[PDB]
């Protein structure tokens, strides 16, 4: 199975236990780790934090204790645009100057491999990410000529129906890539007016405005769209997503004021880390929809979405049960990467569960 566990520039940042560089990553947890998020900038792929040639080191040197590990930077991301990527993949003469750029900087900072992480391709620009995805692995095969072992090509796709049939052809990508990390946790959002999943895995008897909007759908659609099983990794968050509630209601359809008010370590309204979330639990209400096979809990005002051991294991069996290539973790940085905040003395709490499954029967 394929293990791969994305890193996030930006974590490093944050305040006291909350920071997190990439030596905090067990080695042997992951099976690929992806550094997010390069840059592009002069048409090439470049650096994003001014300490990011540091880091990609740190990140680089967990192959000294574990030389099976791979690696790969993911470019893209949501401060990149969507409409700059767009301008790059649409023209030839950008498109050429992106793609030469890249394996360079990767074997300069260590990296095994590309994740294209376009968030997200428009109608118009579907069949460019197509050109893009077969001409980036055209110049990797081309490279892996001069001796060294050929750089990896993953994207990362997002998992609602909507966007993948405007987006992507899935069809043909899935011929060049070597894995796509299907984004199955942004299922729900403040944007609605109610309390909601965003990771679940079955619709669930509840109600059907909209099926599609579950982790199953999206993967049986991505096979039905062509996208071999030994090529799909399905993600699995490790954060959740927090509402303040408009009433006392608690329940299914309850109403929503907005997101929940920020973490004291990630400081983003709506999301938590799963530390946080361990820490949230002392003196919440835990309930599980039992149709979509994931909890969610609540104090005061507060709702919270979000994943555990629990839920993660059960992912793991299904898309095992399903022959999928593996799991994609977001992230490693928001799972309980100290192992102090969950009762357990044990680091990566969610990301070992997953891990685990993955390696049994
Ligand atoms: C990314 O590249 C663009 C285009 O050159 C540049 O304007 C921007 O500052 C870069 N961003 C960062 C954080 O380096
Ligand atoms: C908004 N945070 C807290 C940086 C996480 C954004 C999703 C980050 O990984």
């Amino acid at each position: 199975y394929k293990l791969i566990c994305y890193y996030t520039s930006w974590s490093q940042y944050r305040e006291g236990d909350g920071s997190c560089f990439p030596d905090a990553i067990d080695p042997f947890l992951c099976t690929h780790v992806i550094y997010s998020f390069a840059n592009i900038s002069n048409n090439e792929i470049d650096t994003w934090e001014w300490n990011d040639v540091t880091l990609y080191d740190t990140l680089n040197t967990l192959k000294n204790r574990n030389p099976n590990l791979k690696t790969l930077l993911s470019v893209g991301g949501w401060n990149y645009g969507s409409q700059r990527f767009s301008k790059i993949a649409s023209k030839t003469q950008s498109r050429r100057t992106f793609i030469k750029s890249v394996p360079p900087f990767l074997r300069t900072h260590g990296f095994d491999g590309l994740d294209l992480a376009w968030l997200w391709p428009g109608w118009r620009d579907k069949r460019h990410l197509t050109t893009l995805v077969k001409e980036m692995k055209a110049e990797f095969v081309r490279e892996a000529q001069a001796g060294t072992e050929q750089l990896l090509l993953s994207a990362a796709v997002t998992a609602g129906k909507i966007a993948i049939d405007r987006g992507y052809d899935i069809a043909q990508i899935s011929r060049h890539l070597d894995f796509i990390s299907l984004l199955t946790y942004d299922f729900h959002g403040a944007w609605r007016q109610t309390v909601g999943h965003h990771s679940p895995l079955f619709r669930g008897n509840e109600d059907a405005s909209s099926r599609f909007s579950n982790a199953d759908y999206a993967v049986s659609y991505m096979l039905r769209l062509g996208a071999p099983a030994n090529k799909l990794v399905m993600g699995i968050p490790t954060f959740g997503r927090s509402y303040t509630l408009a009433s006392s209601k608690t329940d299914v359809g309850a109403p929503i004021s907005g997101p929940g008010i920020p973490g004291r370590f990630t400081k983003w309204k709506g999301i938590l880390a799963y530390y946080e979330i361990c820490d949230f639990l002392h003196g919440a209400t835990t309930h599980r929809f039992r149709d979509q096979q994931v909890p969610y809990a609540t104090k005061g005002n507060q709702w919270v979405a979000y994943d555990d051991q629990e839920s993660v294991k059960n992912k793991a069996r299904y898309l095992k049960n399903r022959q999928l290539a593996g799991a994609m973790v977001w992230a490693l940085d928001l799972d309980d990467f100290r192992g102090t905040f969950c009762g357990q003395n044990l680091t990566f709490p969610l990301t070992s569960a997953i891990k685990d499954v993955l390696a049994r029967v």
